[PDB]
């Protein structure tokens, strides 16, 4: 039947935005969906949405032909420095699918191969500052594996090395990029956006959009004039073409889209590096299971593509990690046409739909009722996974285009974590969830012990 929807708490005509008004929004939402169910409306001065956290309402959601990615409010306000990159595009937009043909076979798993030698540099440097550590001391590990994503991603992406970890004090670029993020935000619970207070924020806001700018282009620019070319997708974006359209991309959008790849994929591959540490050394059976096929398989000084693709259970260790905490943990969508979703709602043309990742991947009918326990074994049958049941890559065309870059990295470097220590949860921490445009476990600290096995 049709049923009207439930909503929560409104005040005037703040209505809901005075929800969000918290650090770590996401995690209020999904209590908020635990109070009131599948579904619920959301509404701020000008805009509606309905949030949704059920798999019989998401696979709908998830139907091409009925439902398009939307850019939301954060992805409105990324797109002032990320521009019409492949994240911050319409589909419908002529830049996005030429850049989407012209990249996807460089994300490809088979494009792995090639990035292989460059990721294999930056975990080897992650595992020796580790092993450098002096017995009084202790590992970071979102900062430590931020360095690692970053500088993987810089690397792969146009063969520059941020050596983050010859450094505390972030390169200049880091440092503007995290700023810029922050503020948009931060932009999103403001009522009043346009008081004076606001002003030097939108002053710093503009310079750090500069520095990403002229590093990135400058980078284009020695390139071009230079002619060399490389392992990285720079590379790529310089000498492709679209099939359809036969142009290539211009200057300005691979600088969007090189400035795409270090947003889109550093926070999140780290958050999810970071989780799954965390919930490793919370499960010792199952961080011992995963380091017994690490020390099985990774036979070699120096891991091999190949050995990499045999990491089966690191790799369940991983996806039950994004099915508990998935980093990037809500995508938007509007209705292509007028419709009516689960047969309840009544949808128009232009409405919008959140999907609360974190809350789907917690649907009882879908994955039982120990949905709060971590066991990596749930993946050990992939075709037992009903389609659209477990979303931590977003969904169809406008999926995550690096997500195989995303899971070889993580699967790379969390094999070598575990080939090359055992570690200690030092400080019995107690999860604590931080938000940016992604989510990652603030604070969590361990001791490692190394096993004495040289690279
Ligand atoms: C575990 C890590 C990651 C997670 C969970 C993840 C998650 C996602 C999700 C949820 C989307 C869809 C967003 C939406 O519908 O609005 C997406 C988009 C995207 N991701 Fe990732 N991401 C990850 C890693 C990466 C990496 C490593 C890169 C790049 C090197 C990357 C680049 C992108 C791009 C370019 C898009 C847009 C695709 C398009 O619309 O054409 N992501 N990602």
């Amino acid at each position: 039947t049709i049923k009207e929807m439930p909503q929560p708490k409104t005040f005037g005509e703040l209505k809901n935005l005075p929800l969000l008004n918290t650090d770590k929004p996401v995690q209020a939402l999904m209590k908020i969906a635990d109070e009131l169910g599948e579904i619920f409306k959301f509404e701020a001065p000008g805009r509606v949405t309905r949030y949704l956290s059920s798999q019989r309402l998401i696979k709908e959601a998830c139907d091409e032909s009925r439902f398009d990615k939307n850019l939301s409010q954060a992805l409105k306000f990324v797109r002032d420095f990320a521009g019409d990159g492949l994240f911050t595009s319409w589909t419908h937009e002529k830049n996005w699918k030429k850049a989407h043909n012209i990249l996807l076979p460089s994300f490809s798993q088979q494009a792995m191969k090639g990035y292989h030698a460059m990721m294999v540099d930056i975990a080897v440097q992650l595992v020796q500052k580790w092993e450098r550590l002096n017995a009084d001391e202790h590992i970071e590990v979102p900062e430590d594996m931020t360095r690692l994503t970053l500088d993987t991603i810089g690397l792969c992406g146009f063969n520059y090395r941020f050596n983050s970890f010859y450094r505390d004090q972030p390169h200049p670029f880091i440092t503007s990029m995290v700023r810029a993020l922050d503020e948009a935000m931060n932009k999103l619970q403001r009522a009043n956006p346009d008081d004076p207070a606001y002003d030097e924020n939108k002053r710093q806001f503009q310079e750090d959009i500069k520095v990403m700018n002229d590093l990135v282009d400058k980078i284009i620019a020695d390139r071009k004039a230079s002619g060399e070319q490389s392992d990285d997708l720079l590379t790529h974006m310089l000498n492709g073409k679209d099939p359809e359209t036969g142009e290539p991309l211009d200057d300005e959008n691979i600088r969007y889209q090189i400035i795409t790849f270090l947003i889109a994929g550093h926070e999140t591959t780290s958050g999810l590096l970071s989780f799954a540490l965390y919930f490793l050394v919370k499960n010792p059976h199952v961080l011992q299971k995963a380091a017994e096929e690490a020390a099985r398989v990774l036979v070699d000084p120096v891991p091999s593509y190949k050995q990499v693709k045999q990491l089966k259970y690191v790799g369940m260790v991983l996806n039950e990690a994004l099915r508990l905490w998935p980093t990037a943990p809500a995508f938007s969508l509007y209705a292509k046409e007028d419709t009516v979703l689960g047969g309840e709602y009544p949808l128009e043309k232009g409405d919008e739909l959140m999907v609360l990742i974190p809350q789907l991947h917690r649907d009882k009918t879908i994955w039982g009722d120990d949905v709060e326990e971590f066991r990596p074994e749930r993946f050990e049958n992939p075709s037992a996974i009903p389609q659209h049941a477990f979303k931590p890559f977003g969904n169809g065309q406008r999926a995550c285009i690096g997500q195989q870059f995303a899971l070889h990295e993580a699967t790379l470097v969390l094999g070598m974590m575990l080939k090359h220590f055992d570690f200690e949860d030092h400080t019995n921490y107690e999860l604590d969830i931080k938000e940016t445009l992604t989510l990652k476990p603030e604070g969590f600290v361990v001791k490692a012990k190394s096993k004495k096995i040289p690279l």
